[PDB]
């Protein structure tokens, strides 16, 4: 289940906005190629116009080891979410915006063969899976102090989240991640706030 | 060094319109993170406007092994090429354009910490040093039948070129790239038509 896939995009039912992609991979375990983001097909599949409205673009990659454990943070713009190595993560989603899906939640294993598109004002974290992984993100716009009031954080280890980690025992956390508040004391970014 | 460089642009003054870029990094050997691309610095930096000037984007990813060996391809679109992962290459280009600088070449080893800017109509290639690598690349228009004339090939290994590959001996080079065409028998590409 990873080499081979149709491209496709399903919505994620529970986090309004959210789409998860299958990406075609080709080749196998010695090397392989993939378009991991394709403007012109993806819109179509429900790729929201609205990314681009801006004409902002940038792209972050983080190369992280087993068991680190980031997250979970709203930042306030919106990612599209891919593996560009041979890796693979536990992507955690918790849902921070204000009104019917607060706290709502999805995770997936991401790796080359998958990616996600995350609406602003839902929070994002991964769990490394692999040895390693390069983790790859778009994002629509860019950091500004006036941006700074407008992003939320929810705790990884807030045990009435409906989440679980793979290892939180041997996790991996920055001080900052240890002391994101419980999910009973963030405020719901509202749409003011998007 | 790998980590901590400052973002700057370097022309490649024998390939008008190509660049090179060292992108901070900031980690060490356990994990790092950069900014891959941030379009609002790389333009005052000379990354051309023209890249965005249709609204087309793709990401394409090569994960591919140690000696593997491809090239040398021109193909109808800007591309921005970096590395996701720990690995290294040998990146190496070719001047396909018509004018002075047909035939011109520039080498240089790209890894996380470098990127190139690589103006259409000059062919790109690369060779594997490290024992894998994730190869992520930008690019700003889409395949279509009628951009086939805009494509030109020239062989990796044609002994006029001003390159030198490592170990060739042990080079892993697919059927078509053995046989793209000798510089004498490409075709260079005129401005107009790119």
């Amino acid at each position: 289940n990873f080499f081979g896939k149709t491209l496709a995009a399903r919505p994620v039912e529970a986090i309004p906005g959210m789409l998860e992609f299958d990406i075609p991979v080709h080749g196998d375990n010695r090397g392989w190629f993939k378009e991991n983001f394709q403007k012109e097909k993806m819109l179509p599949l429900g790729f929201p116009e609205s990314f681009f409205a801006e004409g902002k673009l940038q792209n972050n990659v983080s190369f992280s080891r087993k068991n680190v454990l980031r997250g979970l943070h709203a930042e306030p713009w919106d990612k599209y979410i891919s593996v560009a190595d041979g890796g693979k993560v536990l992507g955690t989603w918790v849902d921070l915006r204000e009104g019917e899906t607060f706290g709502n939640t999805y995770q997936t294993v991401i790796d080359a063969s998958k990616s996600i598109f995350v609406p602003r004002g839902v929070a994002n974290g991964f769990q490394v899976l692999s040895d390693f992984v390069a983790y790859s993100y778009l994002v629509n716009d860019y950091w500004a102090l006036e941006l700074k009031p407008k992003y939320a954080f929810v705790n990884y280890a807030d045990p009435s989240l409906d989440i679980k980690w793979e290892n939180l025992e041997e996790a991996e956390v920055s001080e900052a991640d240890e002391n994101h508040p419980f999910l009973k004391d963030v405020k719901p970014l509202r749409k003011e706030d998007l």
